[PDB]
């Protein structure tokens, strides 16, 4: 599924990550922007050979499992198909503890080096939510 901007925002919102970790919605519907175009099948492999999948591609590595990443923790206890789905509660669930982990968003890259620190209510203007 292709969401659209007040789409995505509105089902982060109903899902409880406005504020989550103090980081406003506009800061996580910018870094999914950024890291998926808003497509919860997107899928981008890393050179340490992990992949990152969904809407907020979320990484094998530590996250969820994909049966190749040697030497990975599965810390969401998820396939990492199931974060491509057109319900983004799994994806939700695990955004959460990533970004519990000590480093806040700047587990995603995208997120600090195109979000951080950028006017971030611009992504939920307009909507209604
Ligand atoms: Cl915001
Ligand atoms: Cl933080």
């Amino acid at each position: 599924k292709v969401f659209g901007r007040c789409e995505l925002a509105a089902a982060m919102k109903r899902h409880g990550l406005d504020n989550y970790r103090g980081y406003s919605l506009g800061n996580w519907v910018c870094a999914a922007k950024f890291e998926s175009n808003f497509n919860t099948q997107a899928t981008n492999r890393n050179t340490d050979g992990s992949t990152d999948y969904g809407i907020l591609q979320i990484n094998s590595r530590w996250w969820c499992n994909d049966g190749r990443t040697p030497g990975s923790r599965n810390l969401c206890n998820i396939p990492c198909s199931a974060l491509l789905s057109s319900d983004i509660t799994a994806s939700v669930n695990c955004a959460k503890k990533i970004v519990s982990d000590g480093n806040g968003m700047n587990a995603w890259v995208a997120w600090r080096n195109r979000c951080k620190g950028t006017d971030v209510q611009a992504w939920i203007r307009g909507c209604r939510l």
